[PDB]
């Protein structure tokens, strides 16, 4: 299986998601951001790279997050908490970004794939 990394970067208990501008099935939807693993990279420095082209921030990858998703046979999409450690996010793909804290992630419009992570996120911004 490929791999798709996401990230939950997460700031005293707030979120940050970032809505999708692309494919027109997505468009408006709202995701952990992320991308692709390309042969050669851990699951971190993918989703360093990654974050750091999209968001222009420098993060340090902790922990999984939720459970691995199956977005078919041949790829499965997996999540890290990660934290800020330089930089200021702006969106460069995406339409928008926006913090979130507990109480605003059920009432999301979150993509298909990330639906599933909505309590395990919840909980991790409320210690649980």
């Amino acid at each position: 299986k490929q791999i798709v990394v996401a990230g939950a970067l997460i700031s005293r208990g707030t979120l940050l998601v970032a809505q999708r501008d692309r494919p027109a099935e997505l468009a408006g939807l709202w995701e952990l951001p992320g991308g692709k693993v390309t042969p050669g990279e851990s699951d971190a420095d993918a989703l360093a790279r990654e974050l750091r082209e999209e968001l222009g921030v420098d993060v340090a990858v902790g922990e999984r997050l939720g459970a691995d998703v199956a977005l078919n046979d041949a790829m499965t999409l997996r999540a890290y908490r990660v934290t800020l450690r330089s930089g200021s996010p702006h969106p460069h793909d995406h339409r928008a970004l926006r913090w979130v804290g507990a109480d605003e992630i059920d009432g999301l419009a979150w993509v298909p794939a990330d639906r599933a992570w909505v309590p395990d996120l919840v909980a991790a911004l409320s210690g649980r």
